[PDB]
């Protein structure tokens, strides 16, 4: 099945359905993101780690990489924290700049896998502007598209570098 | 028509093939094209409506976000579109909620959602915004809807509507 959420204004909707998704799973959590330097998201991670059995993989776009780095560093994120964490970074493909640099393509793609059991995907960034100011769109996936979503994560995780945490999933 | 058919849902990941839809979607609406965009400095994609638009008799309404009125503009100018080109289109400005930036200024939150309603018989969404860096080096997901789910996205799409406000071209439905 497939199900679309859109962003009330009262309230942010799609934020809580993030937090309840990650906060709800079990066993397995793997993710792939742009942007992560909302605190809070990532301690909902810490918490279904650490407090819970989770096994967390985190496949970021490169160009994120830096200022998730700043994120831990500010809290002071370390090994110990990551027994069951994962962060890999991950990049789309290269190309020339106009200043003859080669850059990589921006991984745009963001969801989220729970449990190998549903799936949710949209414009919602690990940030704290899309998580209080912008309005985003939010889609649930279950049933034969998450394996679609499986080979996606497979696909781009075979390509990725390690970051931190766990480097043995 | 939409709402004969029975909900259906499809995803797509990157291969461009993703653009392809993209356009393919715009090249092959017949009657109504509606679209939410962030993002449009895109100038292959505005000549794809414009075909429609005015090749066809399609009807096209794009609600662009207003963070992206200046550039869309720009892009306008660049090839010298006019009023007479827009005969069957209508470019309208909408914006999120208002909250305060660190600077005390007002701002508007950005309308990060994005979907193409074509014919009101399916739906495209996803990452794809309509810039040259998403058409050549950005991996976008994209994600197709038809039937019963597409009424939600249509009454999103109102809902948004409603709020918006005319920037260019034909001034109605």
């Amino acid at each position: 099945s497939a199900t679309v959420y859109f962003q009330t204004v009262k309230h942010n909707n799609i934020r809580d359905l993030v937090r309840r998704c990650i906060t709800r799973t079990s066993q397995v959590l793997v993710i792939l993101m742009d942007v992560f330097t909302d605190v809070e998201i990532f301690c909902d991670i810490l918490e279904a780690a650490n407090k819970r059995g989770v096994f967390v993989c985190v496949l970021l776009d490169q160009g994120g990489v830096k200022l998730f780095q700043e994120m831990c560093d500010k809290v002071q994120i370390s090994d110990s924290h990551l027994k069951n964490i994962s962060i890999r970074s991950v990049e789309g493909e290269i190309y020339c700049a106009k200043s003859g640099r080669k850059f990589a393509g921006q991984i745009r793609e963001k969801f989220i896998i729970s449990d190998w059991r549903f799936v949710l995907s949209g414009s919602y960034s690990f940030t704290w502007l899309c998580g209080h100011v912008h309005r985003n769109i939010l889609s649930k996936f279950t049933g034969q598209a998450v394996e679609l979503f499986d080979e996606e994560f497979r696909h781009l995780y075979a390509s990725s570098k390690p970051v931190m945490g766990l480097k043995s999933p």
